[PDB]
């Protein structure tokens, strides 16, 4: 019925169909968005980003002339947290001239965040945003396929339980087989997602994450913040610059005594037309 | 370097394609390219990629080189033949973008030329009818699905099948079965074999699950539907007849005859844009 211009992008392989929307003109229901973002079907994705103005997306409460991270999940769902996706809209929003300063901010679910564009093109950026203060809850364990694994608690809008691994290789975390994990049920009552990390090195560390309800990703951006916390407090510190390896890339963590950031990619791959 | 690309992201009962017009046969398209397109996160996503492409400009082509050649890569990279689905969506394309005259026509693949019919086209939506060769069913054979034992025909569609009957499997049922890569004789089918779970005819029509070779399960596969329909048919003592086959992806309709088959379907195109390649 209605066809409409996209564009298809990826912040490390967490990836999007980009929905111009600046004039708020599309009602974008939640079977549309299922419809979309299925991958043999539709054009596929983790999600859709609309473009279009705080003002006009219902329940926000931002400053109204913000441009609004309108971010659906794949099954339809307002999504709450966010992450990778924010490199993704910073780097459309410069790179499209819809705002003109590498320093700005983005209206979310979540509130108001601030990004910095660092490099940016047509195709590639990457992008520093503020995470905000990540919050320690505390040691905790869990098993995975019959092994227990200790690791550190970290609420960052959304909980993660991070467990560092000494003597753990980047290859064999590769070659590690996962599973959903279990774990605290009393100490996560809204469940978990669960980051394997190796330990510190060369201000470097590699990550497999198991994400709530959804499996192993190839990347979650908070979850890279919950790993460098982890990977800081498994070698005695509390503040630091992390660069972490998921399997889609390489992002850099920065945890400060009162806030933390997160740089990083992003990809915008392809352009064109879809129909409804 | 990088290179942007036009193309078309459709499917076939939702076994997917990326499209890629090359009519001047000037897009070297190699292996590595194949991958990080059909890549999902990365790329586009899909199962394959269909270059559009004239058989005079494929070397080795057996065929007539005035027709369209599906030079049909896997998303492995890998050069591939035919696809009953992707033949369909090929077929759409070319008719749907004026690139051939009639509705009935041939297209050159690596197995050679393909005769199909478009029964209903625009330029997003088709029907279209393929001939599918006569099914030879090579015996008879067993697989172990996760602890648990089905019997069934082989058939050779161009490539080996084990469709296996399933007497008193209700459709709900076989959404609710737990498929797992099967077991199954290797002195039988010592190059693997896609499997196919598939209800008894009920009112013309079937339902069935597949495991793909190497693969695992998909929403379709085109000569699996043939194969489904072979065996529904053989179990209920017809040697021909015509079948409606439900998969997880879509309805297709299979007929047999002596001396061949033919498979109807949808074929989609859901976009058109352009790609850079990293």
């Amino acid at each position: 019925n209605l066809t409409i211009p996209f564009a298809k992008g990826h912040a490390t392989e967490n990836d999007f169909i980009i929905i111009p929307d600046e004039d708020a003109r599309l009602d974008l229901t939640p079977e549309m968005v299922v419809t979309l973002c299925d991958r043999r079907a539709g054009i596929g994705a983790d999600g859709i980003l609309r473009v279009v103005k705080a003002a006009d997306v219902e329940g926000s409460t931002v400053d109204p002339s913000l441009w609004f991270m309108d971010y659906r999940n794949a099954d339809g769902s307002l999504a709450e947290m966010c992450g990778n996706g924010v490199r993704l809209f910073a780097h459309w929003l410069y790179s499209r001239g819809l705002v003109d300063n590498t320093s700005f901010d983005i209206g979310t679910r979540a509130g108001v965040r601030h990004v910095d564009i660092l490099q940016a093109d047509q195709h590639s950026a990457q992008v520093r945003v503020d995470m905000g203060i990540p919050d320690v809850t505390g040691l905790s364990t869990c098993d995975i396929n019959g092994q227990v694994f200790a690791g550190l608690g970290v609420d960052m809008g959304n909980p993660h339980l991070a467990c560092v691994v000494p003597g753990l290789s980047a290859s064999a975390l590769a070659d590690m087989e996962l599973r959903a994990p279990t774990f605290d049920q009393e100490f996560f009552p809204h469940g978990v997602n669960v980051e394997i990390v190796t330990e510190l090195e060369d201000d470097a560390v590699s990550m497999r994450v198991w994400e709530r309800g959804v499996g192993e990703t190839r990347s979650c951006g908070t979850g890279t913040v919950a790993a460098a916390c982890a990977a800081l407090a498994d070698a005695g510190l509390g503040e630091g610059t992390v660069k972490v390896c998921v399997p889609g890339g390489e992002v850099e963590v920065q945890i400060f005594d009162d806030g933390s950031t997160l740089t990083g990619p992003s990809a915008i791959i392809a352009l064109g037309e879809v129909q409804i």
